DNA sequence: TTTTTTTTTTTTTTTTTTTTTTTTTTTTTTTTTTTTTTTTTTTTT
DNA sequence: TTTTTTTTTTTTTTTTTTTTTTTTTTT
């Protein structure tokens, strides 16, 4: 009896909303699609595992920090070229003003598609985010270092001039703008971000971010990358040893960690991956410094079985298959 | 709001003191912004309260 | 020493201002969290 | 005895509201 009065009064109160601000402006939840999370993938298979939903989040705020040399904007440039072969339009904001667009050819860039910007100031590399969002034309933003977003008051000042806090008021008043529209244009942004010491303390980690506090509250997505060795033919140096931490997972259970190869002038060693996998699966045997898959050896060496599964196609379609089947928590076929 | 107390002073002064009645007004505080001088919080509701007021 | 004892509107404009220079009169908080780091292996000469 | 006639003119102010954000090693 009482329950029917407060259907109706349910009822009234949403169709009031509906009218003053739209008809999507309250729904149930289980009821809204544009609520589902859509993934895109990484150029990493061992990442699209570590991230639990099979890669990085659409319509969200991404950000990917480490030291000097740990492979940032390589892993950045893979995630452009993975999303341009599924036809997606791509931007590049490079506020460091250190992009070569040979390189980022040779890592499989469609170069004549990718819109590239080098702005002046941090105010106008975010006014451009806040516009290519809006549009509703562009897939992926990714923005060259937080670190170099710099005010215009701190260009239009002298170097010793005190600008406290005034990057991080920038960062904070941008993440409330973008978030939102971002999540309708169904979006996804990138930000790479460089490592800071902080001064005068023991306890805890003495490494930090640039920008403030703002980006940490908003990212649904962290990851901390790291070079832990390099890979060598006898002498040359050919590449480099690469781990992938996920420090932050809003969409997936977070502190997984990833661990691949980038060689010089290819990018991330696909192959290389799916050895890894293949053997944590039973789907390929070693036997000390030997590889075989289904009693044939298949090579000596990670290098010379990596090279095998290049020249079988089949084999490498097959255990790519298998491997994508059980790992993968959540795939799309 | 300010309009609302500034004309709640002037009907009630005369009224309270007729009857001999106390009445207690609980303020909250909030900060002034575009000030280098004193203190930056005021209070809230104007400033009729701050003249009529005998004890703050 | 009077009585009326019932009324109407019926649709408007202004024709563009100054101010003529601000105050203040010295406050507070009232005691936090950390939550655990990496490095990736140098050079001598 | 005998019978009405006709509008006029403006006055005067009242009251505040509310904070934002870190930055960087030294032998
Ligand atoms: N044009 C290039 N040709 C060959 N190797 C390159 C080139 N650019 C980068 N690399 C190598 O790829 C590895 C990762 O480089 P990046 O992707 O530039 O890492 P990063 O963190 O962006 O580095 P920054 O911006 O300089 S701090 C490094 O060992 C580089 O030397
Ligand atoms: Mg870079």
């Amino acid at each position: 009896a009482i329950d029917e009065n407060k259907q109706k009064a349910l009822a009234a109160a949403l169709g009031q909303i509906e009218k003053q601000f739209g008809k999507g402006s309250i729904m149930r939840l289980g009821e809204d699609r544009s609520m589902d999370v859509e993934t895109i993938s990484t150029g990493s298979l061992s990442l699209d595992i570590a991230l639990g939903a099979g890669g990085l989040p659409m319509g969200r705020i991404v950000e990917i920090y480490g030291p000097e040399s740990s492979g940032k904007t390589t892993l950045t440039l893979q995630v452009i070229a993975a999303a341009q072969r599924e036809g997606k339009t791509c931007a590049f904001i490079d506020a460091e003003h250190a992009l070569d667009p040979i390189y980022a050819r040779k890592l499989g860039v469609d170069i004549d598609n990718l819109l590239c910007s080098q702005p002046d100031t941090g105010e106008q590399a975010l006014e451009i985010c806040d516009a290519l969002a809006r549009s509703g034309a562009v897939d992926v933003i990714v923005v060259d270092s937080v670190a170099a977003l710099t005010p215009k008051a701190e260009i239009e000042g002298e170097i010793g001039d005190s600008h406290m806090g005034l990057a991080a008021r920038m960062m904070s008043q941008a993440m409330r703008k973008l978030a939102g529209n971002l999540k309708q244009s169904n979006t996804l942004l990138i930000f790479i971000n460089q490592i800071r010491m902080k001064i005068g303390v023991m306890f805890g980690n003495p490494e930090t971010t640039t920008g403030g506090n703002a980006l940490k509250f908003y990212a649904s997505v962290r990851l901390d990358i790291r070079r832990i060795g390099a890979v060598k033919e006898g002498e040359n140096v050919v590449g480099s040893e690469t781990r992938v931490k996920v420090v932050k997972n809003k969409i997936a259970a977070p502190f997984k960690q990833a661990e691949f190869q980038i060689l010089y002038g290819e990018g991330i060693n696909f192959y290389g991956e799916l050895v890894d996998l293949g053997v944590k699966e039973k789907l390929i045997e070693k036997a000390g410094a030997w590889y075989s898959y289904k009693g044939e050896k298949i090579g000596q060496g990670k290098a010379n079985a990596t090279a095998w599964l290049k020249d079988n196609p089949e084999t490498a379609k097959e255990i790519e298959k298998k491997v994508r089947e059980l790992l993968l928590s959540n795939p799309n076929s």
